[PDB]
C-alpha cells in the first residue's frame, strides 16, 4: 500500500520569510530517479514538476520561478520537500505534493501566512 | 508523454438522474491493472481510489457512501468512468480524476446540478 504522508499538515509562517514543507514517501534500498515523479501545486498554479530525475521548468508557473524549488538532495530520504523563499500572503492556501514512484498517492498540506499591516494592506488593494 | 483527457470538461446533469464522468488514458495492447491508480476527488473529498486489482473504500467521503463506483470494465479501453447513481444537488462542483499508469496526469471536470424548487429548497435549508 503506497502512502504519501505530511509530517505537518499545516503550516504558519510569517510574510517575508522562507517556508519548507515536506511530504515523505517510502524508498526502498536505493532510489531509482527515473521512476520517481514529483508534482506539486497550489490551487491549479503548477509549482514544480520534478520526473525522469529532472525538474520540467516548461510547465512551471513563471509566480514560481526563482523562488520555488524542490530540495532535489532530500528525495533519496523518501522526503519530497517544496522550498519557497520570501513568502507573501498570495502563498497561503492548499498545497498538494502528489508522488508517483511505484504506486501514486497525493496529500493536501495547508498554508497560513501572517503579515504585518503594511503587507497586509498592499495585498488588499489589488 | 503520458495525457489524460476527458471528452467533456463540463457535465450538466438533472437532479436525481445517473451520472456518469468520462476520464481517458493512453493504453497500449493489453492493460497491466498492477500498474493502475485512479483517483476520483471533489473538491478535496475522495469519491474512490482504485489501485492494484479493485476500487478501495477505506477514505471514501461519506458523502459519496454507496453512491460512487467506477466502471471497471472500461479500464482496460483506457476509460476510467465515475458513475455517481442519485445526483444531488452537493454534487455539483469540480472533479478530479488522477491517474498514474506509467506516468501520472490529472484532470479536472466541472459539474452543475439542475434542479426543480422543492429539491433546492430542501438543499438550501439543511
Ligand atoms: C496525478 C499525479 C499523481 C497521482 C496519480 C494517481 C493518483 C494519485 C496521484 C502523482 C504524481 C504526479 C501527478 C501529476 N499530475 N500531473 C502532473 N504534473 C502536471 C504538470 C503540468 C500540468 C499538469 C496538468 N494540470 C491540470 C490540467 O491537465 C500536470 O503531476
Amino acid at each position: 500500500a503506497f502512502t504519501v504522508t505530511v509530517p505537518k499538515d499545516l503550516y504558519v509562517v510569517e510574510y517575508g520569510s522562507n517556508m519548507t514543507i515536506e511530504c515523505k514517501f517510502p524508498v526502498e534500498k536505493q532510489l531509482d530517479l527515473a521512476a520517481l515523479i514529483v508534482y506539486w501545486e497550489m490551487e491549479d498554479k503548477n509549482i514544480i514538476q520534478f520526473v525522469h530525475g529532472e525538474e520540467d521548468l516548461k510547465v512551471q508557473h513563471s509566480s514560481y520561478r526563482q523562488r520555488a524549488r524542490l530540495l532535489k538532495d532530500q528525495l533519496s530520504l523518501g522526503n519530497a520537500a517544496l522550498q519557497i523563499t520570501d513568502v507573501k500572503l498570495q502563498d497561503a492556501g492548499v498545497y498538494r505534493c502528489m508522488i508517483s514512484y511505484g504506486g501514486a498517492d497525493y496529500k493536501r498540506i495547508t498554508v497560513k501566512v501572517n503579515a504585518p499591516y503594511a503587507a497586509a494592506l498592499e495585498h488588499h488593494h489589488h
